């Protein structure tokens, strides 16, 4: 349903209600909960950088905002989750994509801590396929007719057909309405199709790990070569 807020995973709100319901919460026991949470984590990042609206640089971690808009804001992100009613889009795999979601994350952030700053890299991580949620949960019913169809590139043509966008699209929009820096936006949208440039290679990576985690190959052990990590880094990315 359309103005839904994008939803969390029921354990995860319930860890970080209650945490943040505490009055002897700290920042660092709240970011490490939340920044595995794509919802929550847009919403935050929306909150800090909408208001400066260009007028400097923008946070993209969720550290960053939590130090930035202060730890009472974001206890309050928190009291409300309860009302987010782990979701009705029946055909989509809500944990696949919550787990997917942050193994790329982690995998990223990996990666450019050798090779642009891996707390924020971790963040453009986990939000880089968010449009996925975002349609699921505006459009229920209608996008589980799509998923139980298409898949891949047909998804993404029977997506634009039914609402008029894609999902990479709108992971892109969302981005920009929650003030990501546009190196980043850029790097993803380039990922999204075979500097910026090595950027969404790692992306691309990650994505791949991540693929696999959730599940060593010839083309991804020269992917890996590519971004310049070789082994041993490699193996120990699809090692816990
Ligand atoms: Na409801």
């Amino acid at each position: 349903m359309l103005c839904d807020s994008l939803p969390t995973a029921s354990r995860t709100a319930a860890a970080i209600l209650n945490l943040a319901q505490s009055e002897d919460v700290t920042a660092e026991a709240l970011a490490q909960l939340i920044q595995t949470d794509p919802a929550l984590t847009g919403r935050i990042l929306r909150f800090a950088n909408a208001p400066a609206q260009g007028t400097r640089r923008p946070v993209a971690s969720v550290i960053d905002a939590i130090d930035l808009v202060g730890l009472p804001a974001v206890r309050q992100f928190a009291l409300s989750l309860s009302l987010i009613d782990e979701g009705r889009c029946e055909a989509f795999d809500y944990a696949a994509y919550w787990q997917k979601s942050l193994a790329r994350a982690v995998a990223l952030q990996s990666i450019t801590a050798q090779a642009v700053a891996p707390k924020e890299a971790f963040t453009l991580g986990l939000l880089a396929d968010v449009g996925r949620l975002a349609l699921a949960t505006a459009w229920p019913e209608e996008y589980s007719e799509c998923l139980r169809k298409a898949d891949g590139e047909a998804l993404i043509a029977l997506e634009r057909e039914r609402f008029a966008t894609d999902h990479d699209e709108l992971t892109r929009m969302l981005l920009t309405d929650w003030g990501f820096p546009q190196v980043f936006i850029d790097a993803l949208q380039l990922s999204q199709q075979d500097r910026t440039g090595r950027f969404a290679r790692q992306l691309t990576l990650a994505q791949h790990i991540a693929d696999h985690r959730l599940a060593l190959s010839p083309l991804l052990r020269a992917e890996a070569r590519r971004c310049g990590l070789g082994d041993e880094d490699l193996a120990r990315l699809l090692a816990d």
